[PDB]
């Protein structure tokens, strides 16, 4: 069930969310890779009085800054195709 938990946050309503494009999403919208997850873990998120969501900023940068200097695990999953991914990012 980390997967449905996951799923859950991002459809929780509208909002901001989190997306990994690469370099040719950008000419060619036919890819939606929508950031469910840093390090198994779904991607934490506010949701504030009249239902919109956005990102729980300083968590995140939690997360990112506990990876300086090392690879961090991106889930992904992807709209269209409706699968799960991982991908790996260098954290600087
Ligand atoms: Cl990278």
């Amino acid at each position: 069930d980390d997967d449905d938990k996951m799923l859950e946050v991002l459809f929780q309503g509208p909002g901001l969310r989190i997306v990994w494009v690469d370099e040719m999403q950008f000419q060619l919208q036919s890819f939606f890779d929508y950031i469910v997850g840093f390090n198994d873990d779904p991607v934490p998120v506010v949701s504030n009085q009249h239902g919109f969501s956005y990102p729980d900023y300083r968590r995140i940068t939690s997360i990112f800054n506990e990876h300086c200097g090392r690879t961090l695990k991106v889930n992904i999953w992807s709209a269209k195709g409706g699968t799960f991914r991982d991908e790996y990012i260098s954290i600087i």
